[PDB]
């Protein structure tokens, strides 16, 4: 198992513009195109990202190219984040994957109100953090996915994904 496989399972793969769990236009492997309600805005964002007139449809290759860029961006974001970096650096390789999944899904900004969980994680208090992470909108909204990421932090193994 790895970050790419882990996110591919959590995000799935769609080659035509769709709406995410929050109703935002997305495509590929969880690549958010826009928050705006305009499909056209979404199709324009799409062409701009791909570099061609896509018409709302991309290839598998193109989807995967976006995925790579997004995986990289996320890590790079965590590393530039002063609030995040230190936590992330304290973690073992499996848990780091879990931390990227979260940022990938909700952004640096989404992962902001997680201060108390961050601190518990940094402290290596797994069970307590597991509990704290569950008390969140994220958990209530996407419970199955949240349980997986949580188990991953709790255990430090890929069990939830196997
Ligand atoms: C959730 C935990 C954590 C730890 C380090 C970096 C980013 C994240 C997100
Ligand atoms: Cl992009
Ligand atoms: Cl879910």
């Amino acid at each position: 198992m790895n970050i790419f496989e882990m996110l591919r399972i959590d995000e799935g793969l769609r080659l035509k513009i769709y709406k995410d769990t929050e109703g935002y236009y997305t495509i590929g492997i969880g690549h958010l195109l826009t928050k705006s309600p305009s499909l056209n805005a979404a199709k324009s964002e799409l062409d701009k990202a791909i570099g061609r007139n896509t018409n709302g449809v991309i290839t598998k290759d193109e989807a995967e190219k976006l995925f790579n860029q997004d995986v990289d961006a996320a890590v790079r974001g965590i590393l530039r984040n002063a609030k995040l970096k230190p936590v992330y650096d304290s973690l073992d390789a499996v848990r780091r994957a879990a931390a990227i999944n979260m940022v990938f899904q909700m952004g640096e900004t989404g992962v902001a109100g997680f201060t108390n969980s961050l601190r518990m994680l940094q402290q290596k208090r797994w069970d307590e953090a597991a509990v704290n992470l569950a008390k969140s909108r994220w958990y209530n909204q996407t419970p199955n996915r949240a349980k997986r990421v949580i188990t991953t932090f709790r255990t430090g193994t890929w069990d939830a994904y196997k």
